[PDB]
Parts: C-alpha cells; structure tokens; sequence
C-alpha cells in the first residue's frame, strides 16, 4: 500500500554520465559503447546563442576541442559529428558499464525518469510526464543540460529524453537521443511558445483507480457517463479526450478493482465540476496526470 | 528552475541489494562488506507473527537455513546474530560494490530516499520524510521488506532505514540500520497506534522559500508576525512550533531571497487561516512539508 511518485533506479544510467567540455561551456553527456551524446550547443558561446550556424561553429573545432571526462578518467575523442541537435563524440574506448539500451521516442502522456546531472555527475533523479505540448516541468540549472530522461524493461534501458534548454515560462525542452526536439522548439536563446497544455486523461483515470486500490474511496459516486458526454467535460476543463485506446489501456485496472472505466469517467466528472471540496486523494489536493495506466499497474504490483 | 520532489541517485545502494530467504518467507538484504543485514521478521512464519519469541526461533535456526543471493551468485553465510530487530548474516565474501557507508538514526522532519526492492531487485526510489510520529509515508507491498532509506553526501551513503511494516492504517514504520525502530513500534503482526502526527513547519516554510526562488510569488504578504504568535496559529493547525533553531537553519534561504523568516512565517499563517484558495504552489494545491532546508538548497544550487 501507499502511492508515490517513483523514480526508476538510476543506476545504469549513472553509469553512462560523463562531462562534456568544449571552450568554456560545459555540459553532461551519455556515454554508451564508444560513443559520448551531448546536446550540440556545447560548442556555443554567450554571444552567437540568439541564433547560431551550427554547421560553421562545428567547422572551427576538432576533436582535441572536445573534452570528454567520465568521474576522472580522461577519454579520447577521435570523431566528432552532428546528427540534428546533439554531437556524437567518438570515444577509443568502450564504457565498461554500457547496460543494455534502446533509443526510443516516447509520446506525450507517457513518463520516464530524469537523473539530473551537473560536470558529468549525477544529483538526483525524478519521475516525469511528456506533456502533451512536448515539454516537461523538470527541475533544471545551468550545466543541467544532457541529463538524460529513461525507463527501464528489466535491464534494458530505453533512452528517451536529452535536455537542451528551459524555456523563459520555466519548462523544460529537449531532443529524443536521435537529436530530433520533442515539440516546435529549436536550440536558440529566443523566446519559444510552448503550445497550451492539456491534462493527460488517461493517467488522471489510472491514478484514480490507484487510489481506489491503496484505500481512497470518498470520490467514488452513483453515476455512469459515455465516452461522448464525458469527453464534452473534458474538452471544458482543457483534458485532453478519451478514446476507444484508453478505455482499453484502462482495461487491467478496471478489472482489477470492478469499476467499470465510464463508472470512473463519472466520478473525474464529478471532481471536475464540483472540484475535491478541500479532500485528498492519494495524498494530492489536485488531480494527478503524471502517472500511465503502466505506472499504476507496475507500482500496485511491484515489478523489479 | 523548476521544483521536484527528487530523490537521491540509487546506484550506489543498488550495489548492495540482496534477496534473503528463510524457509518460505523471502525479504531483501543490505549487502556491506561480510555483512548482509536484513529484518528479522524473516524468520517468521504465518502462525506465529502475531506474537513471535525470536530468540526461540532463531534457535531453530542454522547458517544454511539463511539463503543469500545477490543476483544470480549464492553467498555463503558463516555467522548469524540478531541486534534488536535486525539479522546480521556473516557471509564469506565482502561486497566488491560496498560504497563508504555510514549508518545513522535520523530525526523526525529529516528526509531520505528510499530504494523499493522485492527478491532483491530495485523497483523504485522515491523520496520520503520521516514524519514527526517516526512513521514513513511510502509505497510498500509484500516482499518490500529489508528496502532501505539512504541519503549521499558526495560519495558517502547514509543507511538511517530499514523496512520493516506496514501498519493497518497504511502507513509505514521501520528501523535504523541497528534493528531500533523509529517510534513505539515492534514487529509482530498486531494493531499497533502510529501517534498523531503534526506537519514540519520548518520544511513547509523550506518549500514556500523554494516557492520564492522558483517564481510562485502569490502567496507573499504586506505582514510579518513573532515567534510566540505564529506557534499560536500552528498549535491550531497541528504544525510543529518553530524554534529558533529552525529560524537559523532558514537563514541561508532567507538571506538568498531577501525576504526575512518572521515575514515568511506571516505568508505561511495566512495560508493556514485563509487556504489556498483554489491557487498552487510549485504545482501543488495543499502545503508540503517533506522538503528540509537543505534539500531545497541543494537542488536550487545542483550539489552532485
Ligand atoms: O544551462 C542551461 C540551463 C538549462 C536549464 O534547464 N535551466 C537553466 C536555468 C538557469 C540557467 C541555465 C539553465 N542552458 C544552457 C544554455 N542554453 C542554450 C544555449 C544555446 C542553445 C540552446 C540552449 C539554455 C539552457
Ligand atoms: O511483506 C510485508 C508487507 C510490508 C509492507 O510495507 N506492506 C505490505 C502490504 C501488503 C502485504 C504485505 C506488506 N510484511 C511482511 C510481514 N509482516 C510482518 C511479519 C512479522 C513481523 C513484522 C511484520 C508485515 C510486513
């Protein structure tokens, strides 16, 4: 019992954490088998960052430019290439501590865990929602970027997030490990809207049966709703609608508590438009959407 | 910027995770050294946890009763003792992974990261607070038991806990890595009355710093208050009275925002006698107390 926002174990990831330094600007970086991921503006200057051509600032440097440091061991770089937002710094040698890994691109409304890293090491780490706009709310300082945000399938690390920037609102953007962004956003010191942001639904739901499961039960009501009336409430309180997918995502938890996903529906209904009336749920004053289907199941399960 | 609740980095504790078996009952173990600890509930069975005399079964017990293993490779244990509500199993080989460890007893509004484990495989890490009534507000399911709570100081990690139980009421209570619960608490499976627990003013005004620091400045008011009357208004709203120490260890945070604890105080009064109003702070709708002063400082500030 009890529901927390959980973090995966960082430790493969810790791992692959090294420091990426190029001219004054330092940054962490992902080594895995002999290649160093870091987001490009590594070879940037306080000057160029409003809009720089980073085909002419990675044509001024060589790979002695680029210092690649992994706790206190020196490595060498002996290529340098930029593929979309971030560099691959060819390494001599292989990291010793490479767990199994994937290059994923998650979708928004899924979540992963972000090891927040500063001069190659790491601080803490966290659990995060993709936001359906592309970005996320992290927890970032400078030399923050190339943290790196993963989930973990038994011992396979799928890497997912690369952080390159906070936009001025206080967000955090980034790229997949392909270097390709999450979102409109480009790796310039310009102001970028982040488009509106909606609830993710489906995770508020799985949330809630997370609560029924743990003990909370006081939103619990003698109502059912439809897809199309519930989604008309939704669309008012800027929730992102409910498919046919979600419902069937919702299946395990449904059967799992005997609430039927529309009965829930109802409920989300209900605490949307009459709101919590000063109670809790699962310890929250407000509704959760930081949580899938998956994340309920697994920590209501406990699975290692 | 930006405001999480982070936990610390766990690969350093999941080098020391082990599965400890004891005829049928399975639990997790800290590997250090020659040394596996573990609850002593392991040695326990479904008939007798109601009321269990464990110095009569661990007589029944032998060294090869007590199956380690850390992974896939069986650990040969040597010695058995029992230290308050702790095994320590002497196993012929020191864990090459054993961090430098120190083992400390924590006081209640402290905070640690916890290290969710089952068959001695991490699950998740999470961050917790040792509320006042020496209780943890985890997440916790069978099998969690032997999980341990940690903080790092550079490369240093801090074992203060160790899972034990879960009590009827959800909540979750534990010892140091000496076998000595934190609270009234002893290990048998029976009703036992966790105290009334109050809120950790000292943290929640840690966090309405963090607040400051991270942009949310609604909450800020034209009023200041005394020591004598804020403890007035946080004996009415089961919050613990704040000491002068508690107003020296809020210097730091009050000297890097300018905004003097006494006036900090008188925001936090009217957030108890007022509400919130519907409003949030670093995207919470209710006041959180499970950040100390020296967690909001360190992540406004990125200590690796
Ligand atoms: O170090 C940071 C940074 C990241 C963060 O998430 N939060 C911060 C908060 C305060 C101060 C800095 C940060 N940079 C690095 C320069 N930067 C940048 C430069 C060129 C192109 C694209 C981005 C913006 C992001
Ligand atoms: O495995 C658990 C457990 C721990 C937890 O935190 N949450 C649970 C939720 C559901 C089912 C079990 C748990 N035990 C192990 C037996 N147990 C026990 C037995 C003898 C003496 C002292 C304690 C109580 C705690």
């Amino acid at each position: 019992s009890g529901f927390r926002k959980m973090a995966f174990p960082s430790g493969k990831v810790e791992g692959c954490m090294v420091q990426v330094t190029c001219g004054t600007t330092t940054l962490n970086g992902l080594w895995l088998d002999d290649v160093v991921y870091c987001p490009r503006h590594v070879i940037c200057t306080s000057e160029d960052m409003l809009n720089p051509n980073y085909e002419d600032l990675l044509i001024r440097k060589s790979n002695h430019n680029f210092l690649v440091q992994a706790g206190n061991v020196q490595l060498r770089v002996i290529g340098h290439s930029m593929q979309n937002c971030v560099l691959k710094l060819k390494v001599d040698t292989a990291n010793p501590k490479t767990p199994k890994y994937k290059f994923v691109r998650i979708q928004p409304g899924q979540t992963f865990s972000v090891l927040a890293c500063y001069n190659g090491s790491p601080s803490g780490v966290y659990q995060c929602a993709m936001r359906p706009n592309f970005t996320i709310k992290g927890s970032f300082l400078n030399g923050s970027c190339g943290s790196v945000g993963f989930n973990i399938d038994y011992d396979c690390v799928s890497f997912c997030y690369m952080h390159h920037m906070e936009l001025p609102t206080g967000v955090h953007a980034g790229t997949d490990l392909e270097g390709n962004f999450y979102g409109p956003f480009v790796d310039r010191q310009t102001a970028q809207a982040a488009g509106t942001d909606t609830t993710i639904t489906v995770n508020v739901l799985a949330w809630l049966y997370a609560a029924v499961i743990n003990g909370d039960r006081w939103f619990l009501n003698r109502f059912t709703t439809t897809l199309n009336d519930f989604n008309l409430v939704a669309m008012k309180y800027n929730y992102e609608p409910l498919t046919q997918d979600h419902v069937d995502i919702l299946g395990p938890l449904s059967a799992q508590t005997g609430i039927a996903v529309l009965d829930m529906c109802a409920s989300l209904k209900e605490l949307l438009q009459n709101g919590m009336n000063g109670r809790t749920i699962l310890g929250s004053a407000l509704l959760e959407d930081e949580f899938t289907p998956f994340d309920v199941v697994r920590q209501c399960s406990g699975v290692t």
